[PDB]
RNA sequence: GGGUAGGUGGUAAGAACCUCAGAUCCGGAGAUUUCCGAAUGGAGCAAUCCGGUAGUUGGAAACAGCUAUCAUUAAUUGAUGAAUAAAUAGUCAAUUAAAGCAAUACGUGGUGAAGUGAAACAUCUCAGUAGCCACAGGAAAAGAAAACGAAUGUGAUUCCGUGUGUAGUGGCGAGCGAAAGCGGAACAGGCCAAACUUAUCAUUAGAUAGGGGUUGUAGGGCUUGCAAUGUGGACUUGAAAACGAUAGAAGAAGCUGUUGGAAAGCAGCGCGCAAAAGGGUGAUAGCCCCGUAUUUGAAAUUGUUUUCAUACCUAGCGAGAUCCCUGAGUAGCUCGGAAAACGUUAUUUUGAGUGAAUCUGCCCAGACCAUUGGGUAAGCCUAAAUACUAAUUAGUGACCGAUAGCGAAACAGUACCGUGAGGGAAAGGUGAAAAGAACCCAGAGAUGGGAGUGAAAUAGAUUCUGAAACCAUAUGCCUACAACGUGUCAGAGCACAUUAAUGUGUGAUGGCGUGCGUUUUGAAGUAUGAGCCGGCGAGUUAUGAUAGCAAGCGUUAGUUAACCA
RNA sequence: UUGUGGUAGACGAGCGUUGUAUUGGAGUUGAAGUCAAAGCGUGAGCAUUGGUGGAUCCAAUACAAGUGAGAAUGCCGGCAUGAGUAACGCUUGGGAGUGAGAAUCUCCCAAACCGAUUGACUAAGGUUUCCUGGACCAGGGUCGUCCUUCCAGGGUUAGUCUGGACCUAAGCUGAGGCUGAAAAGCGUAGGCGAUGGACAACAGGUUAAUAUUCCUGUACUUACAGUUAGACUGAUGGAGUG
RNA sequence: AAAUCCAGGUACGGGUGAAGACACCCGUUAGGCGCAACGGGACGGAAAGACCCCGUGAAGCUUUACUGUAGCUUAAUAUUG
């Protein structure tokens, strides 16, 4: 399976941002990174092109997206916990559903 | 089958979809596989053209779709069949194999030079090398004594060390150079012909298919008995098990503060280890991530080994007879060549000719004869150690790091050159992240100057660092009566202030002064080589000999080579 | 105390580069590289500071070398000198327009050369160089708003034309076969091979680019089937013509 | 653009010198830098002299040079009575 999967709460440990909680909108295993939503703000200078019926407007001033993070300064963040704490997990597999379900060492919390 | 939550190959954003009834992806097994190309229906200027035959579907037929098949050679079988009665030649049909390619590498065989050396050259060497051709194989070749060879000897072949640069062979010149023996790697011996016998061929068999046999301290056959039912193979089918190969699963351990754009660096306090190999993460991380040590797992294909059964092969010691068999245009010999270290010679081989004997036999022990001894030619097959790496997996390097390393880090045998064979380059690095510069000004625009992002924009796509030659700008000094290898020793004036040093920059003027390498008796040279700058560019390696120095071991010393761990 | 010029040459002692092995040390508070300066050594050489640079490097003792560049009409790359010099490879003037910019681009009027050709149709070859619009990185021996250059789109219509589906010449290939150490050479039957022979379409129009091809008009030729009438049909071979 | 180019700030007369000097010795002359010319010199440039000699160099050719050989011719022997 994977560390990192789309959508799970997700911080940094690493970095500029320090302790930025947010959640995982795109994961490129290729690559090694992941989009993560509020997280790493980039503003392009956007020009303007006019050829198609839809670039014959294409308002872009300043828009602020995301940029994509290096999967290894990512660390899960526990939610069922009653003091969250970042963690490392396992792969555990429950023989009730025979699939596997990742778990944290520090805790005994799934996923 | 594994495995998940993403995917629709790269220059690549966007549009539109797919995907949790399990996608993309990885592994095993299959399906489809246009045309040229051995190309093989016929041709042809390769990737094109023109068909025949037998089916089937439309048409009223020509015709047009959709299928399968149609080359040549060799072997076997069957049919047909000339000159010419029979019979062959030939013709046709069916079945089975062959064609070709590559691994710039190893093997075998045929053919086979020259440059060069001998300080010329012809014998010789180079060299049975290069090249050309044929045939393979996973290795090939060789192979079980008519042997070595001098002994109370060894007992297939192959490969390594030594014997030794020895015996020898050489216009006895340049050179060439074994075979014994010894030490090792591996080890394996089998099977036909003939006798004799069985059955069948107009049985003129002298032929076909079986039993019997495979030799040297001779063997086998003929007749007659005892003992045998085993051990082992280079061996067929199956069944079972084990060890693997082709995807994978799990896999421990850290926070705080400081400089910093960013920590992993540094410091403090800790923790894990069968994991401190490595890669990435904004600098230099055992504990951030992927991994590694370790424990594991295969539906399907495939490799090795073992066990059981099962085919095939595989078996001793006597007696008598005195009879038969033991590989012929063969061994020898003559005339021309060659192979072996030998430049032809005892041994091996052959183009021409001739040509034997049959265990009281034949060959050999460097001409040859006799004695002694060794071995059984003219038939075949043979694993292992041995040679090599185009390719697959893992890994290593006192190997290279864009003029180096393969010619080719990039889309290189490309661009390009030549009719063709053939020849054959150069060229890598933005930033952690494109956040690749919106916007304003000048300009027609590229572009430039600001702004903005960024730690850095003198990191801006001309994108790591940026040397010299070369081209321009400027502070300071000198230079327009001056004979100059352009410098050196003195020396005013001018302008500054340093790796604090009887300082630095320029140099009115005085004295002296014909470059650097090469090759020459002798070069400023009217001899030669260099336009300048930068990179590259020429005493090495392997095997031996001598001598100097030093160390280890020593007076029945000293030291191992191959090979094994 | 005696000495210390020196080529060929002999001997001895050292420096420097890269890497490896053992020790220690420095480095985003800035390493290598790289530039400058008024330093230290007997020599190869070695430091200090500052600028640029952004991640490795240094000292000691040993070991191994692709270990030292000024010359080879040396190789490669860059840049000078000659020198803004020679040369720019046969063809004039003006008006209007476009454009930011015009001797060079567009149109018009002349002018000058070709006129058995610089005119028109095609074979061979070339392979998109053809037409339209846009552009002025590069190429054009100047310039350029323009080009045979570049970008985007488009363009080649056959029963009768040129060649195959027809035929052969020189010649090539060539089952069998002959010859030859091998590869192969020769060669019969067959099969290819035009630059030749046989074969049915002419006139006009149309697009920016095609036209005996598309369109209009009028024709012709060869096959197959049905049908009507007549006739016995007569080749893979012989002969004539070709 | 081009060949060329050791660095140049590149006079003349007599002498000297590797024997014919822009550079040496002794004298004379000459303000700095161009442009257009013409070729005296720079033993000017291009071509590691083709002439000559040397090399125990190469190649082509010749012959009663040497050693061989294709081919031609003669004999023995086998096919061969
Ligand atoms: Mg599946
Ligand atoms: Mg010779
Ligand atoms: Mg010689
Ligand atoms: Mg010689
Ligand atoms: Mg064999
Ligand atoms: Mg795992
Ligand atoms: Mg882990
Ligand atoms: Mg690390
Ligand atoms: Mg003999
Ligand atoms: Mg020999
Ligand atoms: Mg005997
Ligand atoms: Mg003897
Ligand atoms: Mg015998
Ligand atoms: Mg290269
Ligand atoms: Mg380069
Ligand atoms: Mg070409
Ligand atoms: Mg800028
Ligand atoms: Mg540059
Ligand atoms: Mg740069
Ligand atoms: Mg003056
Ligand atoms: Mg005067
Ligand atoms: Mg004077
Ligand atoms: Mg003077
Ligand atoms: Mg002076
Ligand atoms: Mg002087
Ligand atoms: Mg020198
Ligand atoms: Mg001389
Ligand atoms: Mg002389
Ligand atoms: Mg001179
Ligand atoms: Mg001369
Ligand atoms: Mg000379
Ligand atoms: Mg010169
Ligand atoms: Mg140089
Ligand atoms: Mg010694
Ligand atoms: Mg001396
Ligand atoms: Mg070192
Ligand atoms: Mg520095
Ligand atoms: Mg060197
Ligand atoms: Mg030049
Ligand atoms: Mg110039
Ligand atoms: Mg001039
Ligand atoms: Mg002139
Ligand atoms: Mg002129
Ligand atoms: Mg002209
Ligand atoms: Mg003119
Ligand atoms: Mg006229
Ligand atoms: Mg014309
Ligand atoms: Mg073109
Ligand atoms: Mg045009
Ligand atoms: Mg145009
Ligand atoms: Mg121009
Ligand atoms: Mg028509
Ligand atoms: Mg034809
Ligand atoms: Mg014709
Ligand atoms: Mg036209
Ligand atoms: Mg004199
Ligand atoms: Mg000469
Ligand atoms: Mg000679
Ligand atoms: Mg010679
Ligand atoms: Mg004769």
């Amino acid at each position: 399976m994977q560390r990192i999967k789309k959508g799970d709460k997700v911080v940094v440990i690493t970095g500029k941002n320090k302790g930025g909680s947010g959640i995982v909108l795109k994961i490129m295993p290729a690559r090694q990174q992941a989009i993560v939503e509020g997280l790493n703000k980039v503003t392009r200078h956007k020009k303007k092109d006019q050829t198609t019926k839809r670039a014959a407007k294409q308002s872009t001033g300043k828009v602020q997206q995301e940029a994509p993070i290096f999967l290894s300064k990512l660390a899960l963040f526990d939610q069922k916990a009653k003091q969250q704490t970042i963690g490392k997990i396992k792969y555990v597999m429950d023989p009730k559903t025979n699939k596997k379900t990742r778990v944290f060492k520090k805790s005994n919390n799934t996923l």
